[PDB]
């Protein structure tokens, strides 16, 4: 119960938000260059990222990816 910083693992922060299925797939695709957190590209899965930076969470290509909304 201090002030710092609080990150967690990609992997754990990707399962969460439903972008992945299980943690295998979560931590696969990090090490794929799948995931990216803001301008800074992730490919370790053991990456930390804080509860800022989890909504800067993006896939490096959803082209396929749908999603007709927009904001």
């Amino acid at each position: 119960g201090s002030s710092g910083s609080s990150g967690r693992r990609l992997p754990t922060v990707l399962l969460k938000l439903r972008m992945a299925q299980h943690l295998q797939a979560a931590v696969a695709f990090v090490e794929q260059g799948h995931v990216r957190v803001g301008p800074d590209v992730v490919t370790d899965p053991a990456f930390l990222v804080t509860r800022s930076m989890e909504d800067f969470v993006t896939w490096v290509d959803s082209s396929k990816i749908s999603g007709p909304s927009s904001g």
